[PDB]
């Protein structure tokens, strides 16, 4: 708990500072990490190859705009090793999340026993989850090329989601008011997430120049192959 | 041969061959395009600033793989200068068809009275149109960021879509039949359309380093 | 007629304040560009696959900045749609203007029939107009890889020549006014015009790493053919 | 065939076939990684930010051109997970390896307990370690800008060390033997390994343009 | 066989032979480029900042593409150290050669003394040199935007122009046969030369986004 | 001597400001660069190719803050026109300098004779020189990929060394105060030098996008032979 005041101090939501100070995020991650706890609380961490875990300072700032209180019913895209989970968990009635690795899933099925209000979903993100329909509110874990439709479905009328938004290596954090076809869309800053996959995923890799350029470099070191 | 007679020697849907056949299209052209009605059928053309009309022998080979009937419903997304929808309009039953940008809207609406099978919607594409909500066909024609959701649902399950995927200024054509939430993807060729606006739009621009560039060196443009 | 007043407001040589109140700019627009006579200002418009009618604003601030006055004779490379050769044939005695595009020369052939000062010629540009040697004024509409020479040469003595120079798709405006072979040049701001073309045009294509890349991308998929 | 099996048939060193077989990788693994212990053996593993354990595949063929003995001394440079580390201590004689990173050094400090041939330097690898100077065999799991004289330096006249030498995000995997100042080198192919720090480390980032020009348009954020 | 001897083989203009054999490139060049006199001759060689002679195998062959020959009048812009203007008074009647810089002029100066039928201006080569108009062969040694206006309008009817035609770094070597305002062009290969300077020349630097970064960064250089 | 009294004006050790006084720097350029001797000192200088002799603002601040004086032995590497040379070997008992290539190796073997303390060796400067090892200072003029080892090794406990550590176009010139394994180091400015050859150089070429994709343009150059 280095890093656990500075950030606590910040929470404006209440009942989010007092998950934040009770759960111990050193039991979600990995012996590797466990230094990273509290620690460090800008960067990513690596948990899978190509899966990294949010930065708290930018986790816990996400959840705090995400304006969570009693009673709500919470879809998470992106369950990844639970810490998340379990602080909304904290806080709401109820909480559907969902994980589209399988590896992922597993890891986390252990670690969130000790709740009875987290049903996890194994299965495409981008789908949201319609049969719990109604949601209070939603959280997405990784960027997509434009809203995520399903999810934005399933809020409920007056809902708040957040999500990072954006093709490129450099995107932006959302958050979207619902109201019928004309949300309201914040932006709240310039973040970086990995992409989310899925039916509404991307079909196309990165564009940028740097990427472009390497692929030019791997195929002329195939082509030389001539 | 005449570039119109090459381009209707391909057609495979006997519908659209008769409507090409009789749909002049140097009535939705302006003044300063008329000669390119059946000339230079490769080209896209230039109507409003960042707007173009598909090139002919896409456009045409789209509606084609389409594959339009009589009596269907189709929904149109990116109307434009009305052409390709006079065309639909002609084969189909009912069509529905969205345009984002008002001064186009306008120009193509005085163009489409003609017509008494066609809705125009002035708005979000993006967001198909719910409100008549089963359809047999869907078209875009500007490229999409993902699988455009809206237009996808709204489609009747077995229904086709053709629709250009991808960021980036070359895409991929997509032929796609509905199939629940494992839609099949065809690929009919790179392409390069504009991007699309609205709600399940583009939210970032064409990533062009050398304008980023230009633009930050202007931007160092302060003496203070 | 919106961004008409704020632009008229503007104008330093009261002969083209008149002339640009007088000539309605949607009689040499096409249908589908009717609302961009006086809105949009700043934007190109489109009227030909490859070419654009310069922005408004920046076409009355080189006219402007052209010094024009009663009985000079103005060599314009460009016609396009007609509408700044028509600004010009109002105050100026006689206005000799080159289109090397045959449509666009077409085009405009019926648009300035109400003048009796103008000479339309189909041509070269990059040529300028030797027969009606003497010009007192000369503006260009399109980037030159350099100075053109052949308008430069036609130029009176203390002649006034308007063009943008830059290979590279942003240019740069010059004002250039004649003095043997050390004319003096200044620098009125970056702009983006479309190449010129002609003898005295461009010779290769356009040398920026975007371009470039580009083209390398369109290469390895053609070479893919292998 | 089983993919522990594919890389133990290629490997030449009898005695490295001996202990892959018998050192348990899925020790030093954490417990989100222990599926990939013999699954996925192509894929590098995330360890900490920036670091990443090499993939299996590649491990072992360096170890394998490293042409390991027994009774020598080696010098490894990037301690890691220590899994390699094990390998080479079952193999040798006395082993010294150097971990720049201390939580790094930690984790493998625990995992490394159990065999006594190993001396675990926390510290600048880049330096090697001259306290043990003659060494037979160095091996280092990062790339460097050019030959790591240190190592190089405290290697025996004839010693064999692999590294990878390289600027870039793909360098070449080489394989050098001490011949006083005109050394051999090896080129046994393109890898990508993660850049080499410390003294004789890299004193410039990966020239990423596309980043380059990100910040300087986030460090453009600035009204006064 | 000898690299001046390969060169010589390969000239076809009986004049140009006979020049090159008895002019010594050793004389031209400064003393810390002798030994290149006859040696490595693919190489540019560097004299002033920003300013190289070009490589001999080069020069030649466009003396020799140029078609030298006796009583002609030659319009040189670039004279540099002036070797291959020795060369081309010692075939031709009268010679004109232009240079910009005056560091490079002087230098030149000296050593053109010897000659008689060389006319050296120190000025804007891009403007070629109207007083002496009629002109049979015209050679540019750097590379220019587009076909040079003035050079060109000074030619004979059916005079010859080499020069460079490119921006970017690497250009086309173009032979132009003057034939009104339709002259041939001859693509002769790629080549690689300096920009030119003067009222008909550049008005833009080479576009390197690398360095129009790093500025930036540089730029971005400020805390107040 | 233009700007000759500028930089002789910001000279801090005194023994330096004298020798720059005295050392005529055009006996050691060749005719065609003999007007740049106190002229354009902000230049680097051509002398073969590939091959340039150190801005004279950049040599002089870089033996200035070499901080040399009576009696210390002096390690160079890249000797180059030798002018860098005599300077110190006028504040310095002893100079042992190095160049790598035998031209430049030549052609100033003969302008330094006036001297008897400064022995030249032509050999890989990346070693340094071990046989005369004890050394005060080292100074380096071309880049290198890190620290170079020989010549800090040979450095005297507490010495000096000045050199330029950089892959790229674009390096860093770094003051090194020998301390064990421990120096320190302090960045002086961004400079650009060119590359140092040798057993300790550069094993890869230039990984900058522009090289990168000039590369790739030639290999389908050459591809396009198929």
């Amino acid at each position: 708990a280095s890093e656990k005041e500075e950030i606590l101090r910040k929470i404006k939501t209440q009942e989010l500072a007092e998950a934040f100070n009770k759960v111990d995020r050193s039991l979600f991650l990995p012996e590797n990490l466990k230094d990273y706890a509290y620690a460090h609380t800008h960067e990513a961490l690596p948990i899978l190859p190509g899966i990294n875990t949010t930065a708290l300072n930018l986790g816990i700032f996400m959840l705090d705009e995400l304006d969570l209180h009693k009673g709500q019913k919470v879809l998470e895209i992106g369950t990844g090793i639970g810490y998340y989970t379990a602080l909304i968990a904290e806080i709401v009635d109820k909480v559907v999340s969902v994980e589209i690795n399988e590896k992922m899933y597993n890891y986390a099925s252990k670690l969130l026993s000790y709740y009875n209000n987290i049903k996890l979903i194994l299965g495409d993100g981008t789908l949201g989850y319609e049969e719990e329909k109604p949601y209070d509110r939603v959280v997405v874990w990784a960027t997509a090329p434009t809203l995520l439709c399903k999810p934005y479905e399933q809020l409920k009328e007056g809902g708040i989601m957040i999500l990072p938004i954006g093709v490129g290596r450099v995107q932006k954090l959302y958050k979207v008011i619902k109201k019928g076809n004309s949300p309201s869309l914040e932006n709240l800053g310039e973040v970086m997430f990995g992409r989310i996959g899925g039916l509404y995923g991307f079909y196309d890799d990165y564009d940028d120049i740097e990427f472009r350029v390497n692929k030019l470099e791997r195929q002329i070191k195939s082509i030389l192959d001539n």
